[PDB]
């Protein structure tokens, strides 16, 4: 299946979750930074991302305190 | 109708919804924080599977899977 190299996303508010969701839903891995978000917002981003991962059997990884990644299930027929 | 007790129940909603079932959940027993975490998780769930979330009232929401239609 098609998938670009990992999509980077710099977050500024919870609404940006949509960018992560869009790319992840379309088969792309996404790494996003939460350096500029409040503690509350960061938490909302991760709960939304966990919802995305559970729904499509994706995997979420923590790179560091402000950097996380969601990776789609491997495409193998 | 799922009665939530903690954020850990997000999996109950998720499992059912992922299996193609509509889920209506009550958040009466949840803290303001937990309630919000549940809805954010559920929103990720719906976004991922092209589902729909509806607010029934302040403590009751529903996530509904995309309708199966083949042409």
């Amino acid at each position: 299946s098609y998938q670009s190299t990992i999509v980077p996303v710099e977050l500024h508010s919870f609404e940006d979750a949509q960018v992560i969701g869009g790319a992840f839903r379309d088969g792309d891995a996404v790494v996003f930074d939460m350096s500029l978000l409040s503690r509350e917002e960061a938490r909302r981003i991760v709960d939304f991302a966990a919802g995305l991962c559970f729904a499509l059997h994706g995997k979420m990884q923590k790179i560091d305190s402000v950097t996380f990644a969601v990776v789609p299930e491997l495409s193998n027929i």
